């Protein structure tokens, strides 16, 4: 698969989109919460509207950084626009 990676080894700022995730905002972009399609199938392939992407805040200007979120509560990183992703361990 992808790599895993723990969520508390995040920048406090990916964390931090976490939190609101789990608040359900509200939120710093007009942009949060718009649909991910993994154009890329760098995910794991589902259907339309699984994935929702989120900003993680650049002490920058609205920058790189997202979490990706899946229907059934997957957390992805990514700090690069999707170039890259890890999947978030919330267990560490």
């Amino acid at each position: 698969a992808l790599a895993d990676v723990c969520r508390t080894k995040l920048p406090s700022q990916a964390q931090d989109t976490l939190a609101l995730i789990a608040k359900n905002g509200p939120y710093p972009y007009n942009r949060d919460g718009v649909v991910f399609e993994n154009r890329e199938s760098r995910l794991p392939k589902k259907g339309n509207g699984y994935y929702h992407e989120f900003t993680v805040v650049t002490p920058g200007d609205r920058g790189t950084r997202r979490v990706v979120t899946g229907g059934y509560g997957e957390q992805y990183w990514s700090p690069d626009h999707y170039a890259t992703f890890q999947e978030i361990d919330p267990r560490c």
